[PDB]
């Protein structure tokens, strides 16, 4: 589970489309970290865009 | 709510009818930031003119 708030009056990102490299092309990155059936972990990294 | 003073010896603009650009247009402006469903800020610029 992710809770997140996100400003309402942020600009639609001018760089298209979404790109992990650039960091212009997404509004905001965030991760959190699961774990598989033999316990190494996964940095899932998750992108919001408008 | 707005409270505010009122001048009576103000002339009435000459440049008729008001104009939010021509200063001598109008008798007073004032700014009230008000805040719609979302939250975003409305800045409402009222204006009296006599």
């Amino acid at each position: 589970s992710m809770q997140i708030n996100l400003n309402s009056t942020d600009p639609v990102p001018s760089k298209t489309p979404f790109s992990v490299s650039d960091a212009d092309s997404y509004n905001k990155k965030g991760t959190v970290t699961v774990y598989d059936s033999q316990g190494n972990a996964h940095d899932m990294n998750v992108y919001f865009v408008k």
